[PDB]
C-alpha cells in the first residue's frame, strides 16, 4: 500500500495550474494519486520510497518553474 506526502506548490499563485500538474505528474515513477490545491497553495501526492526518491517528487515540480517544497514525507 503507498505512503502519504504533502507538498507545498507556492509561487504559482492562480487557480490555472492544478490539472495540468496532476495529470502530468499522474505519469511520474511510483505515483499513485495526487490532488493539488491552489487556494491552500499546498497539495498532496500518495506515492513509495521505492519507484521515487522521496524528495524527487517535489524537485519535478520546482523542475516545472514553480519554486514548491516539502512538508511531510513517507513513513509509517
Amino acid at each position: 500500500g503507498e505512503v502519504v506526502l504533502k507538498m507545498k506548490v507556492e509561487g504559482m499563485t492562480c487557480h490555472s495550474c492544478t490539472s495540468t500538474i496532476e495529470g502530468k505528474i499522474g505519469k511520474l515513477q511510483g505515483v499513485q494519486r495526487i490532488k493539488v490545491s491552489l487556494d491552500n497553495q499546498e497539495a498532496t501526492i500518495v506515492y513509495q520510497p521505492h519507484l521515487i526518491s522521496v524528495e524527487e517528487m517535489k524537485k519535478q515540480i520546482e523542475a516545472m518553474g514553480f519554486p514548491a517544497f516539502v512538508k511531510k514525507i513517507e513513513g509509517r
